[PDB]
């Protein structure tokens, strides 16, 4: 079987449900942790190397750990789009505030279900160009799989309509809601804006109490895979109510709500939604 190599768990989640048990799946980032800048373990390494196909996110979001993703892939002696492939190749890339260049895209493609589903779409090309015996099945799986998704956004694209603008703001601990604001219509604003940076620096967490002074937002929240101390500070400095944990970088562990992309996408719309109206 297929042996496939994911970056991490959300890639790997994606994958699981096009490939379903058609390939052996190994996923490098564990769940919960943070993937722009991980150290890959031995068993990382070697299934790399064994690898006929790694998924990564690319635009910008495994490398930190400068560049871990690029070591582990040159190490194994891997190629660009013959052995590795960027999921997210067809988003529109949205990049980070201030600086502007390939190194400020901004990577969370993914909070956006559009580009979930492009992401289907380029994990299941793969899988059809190198396993063709299961093309039908993975094709199967990926209109299964995108019509979920697509039913999701389609019903999700209003979700936040009814929000006062004052109260209309996601805070969360970096900034990875880009592609969540320009697909749902919600701004985001944030302690660090990726989490290659320094993170939760009293600059950045002075800088966005002293926006939220200035809103009448109702909730923060704070994502599975960063420390939460930034944000508790944010919460205590501005009497903003931490209301849930949501999911960026990750999805959630095993058997908890939000296990997966689906479901993490469709718990990130439910709370942030109460979230917001509260
Ligand atoms: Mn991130």
């Amino acid at each position: 079987k297929l042996k496939v190599v994911a970056t991490n768990s959300i890639i790997a989640d994606i994958t699981k449900n096009i490939a379903g048990d058609k390939i052996d799946l190994h996923s490098i980032v564990p769940i919960g942790q943070d993937p722009h800048e991980y150290e890959p373990l031995p068993e990382d390494v070697k299934k790399t190397s064994e690898a006929d196909l790694i998924f990564y996110n690319g635009i910008n979001l495994e490398t930190g750990g400068n560049a871990w993703f690029t070591k582990l892939v040159e190490n194994a002696k891997k190629t660009e789009n013959k052995d590795y492939f960027a999921v997210s190749d067809g988003v529109d890339v949205i990049y980070l505030e201030g600086q502007n260049e390939k190194g400020k895209e901004d990577p969370h493609a993914w909070l956006n279900l559009e580009n979930g589903i492009i992401f289907a779409k380029n994990i299941a090309k793969q899988l059809s160009a190198k396993d063709p015996n299961n093309k039908e099945f993975y094709e199967k799986n990926l209109k299964e799989y995108t019509d979920k998704l697509d039913k999701l956004d389609k019903e999700s694209k209003d979700k936040f309509n009814k929000i006062p603008a004052e109260k209309k703001l996601i805070v969360t601990s970096e900034g990875a809601f880009k592609y969540f604001s320009k697909a749902y219509g919600v701004p985001s604003a944030y302690i660090w804006e990726i989490n290659t940076e320094e993170e939760g620096t009293p600059e950045q967490i002075k800088t966005l109490v002293e926006k939220l002074r200035q809103t009448k937002v109702p909730s923060l929240f704070v994502e599975s895979s960063v420390d939460d101390r930034p944000m508790k500070t944010v919460s205590q400095d501005t009497n903003i109510p931490i209301y849930a944990q949501i999911f960026t970088d990750s999805i959630a562990e095993q058997g908890k709500e939000g296990d997966s992309y689906y479901s993490m996408m469709k718990y990130n719309l439910d709370k942030i939604a109460e979230g917001l109206a509260k």
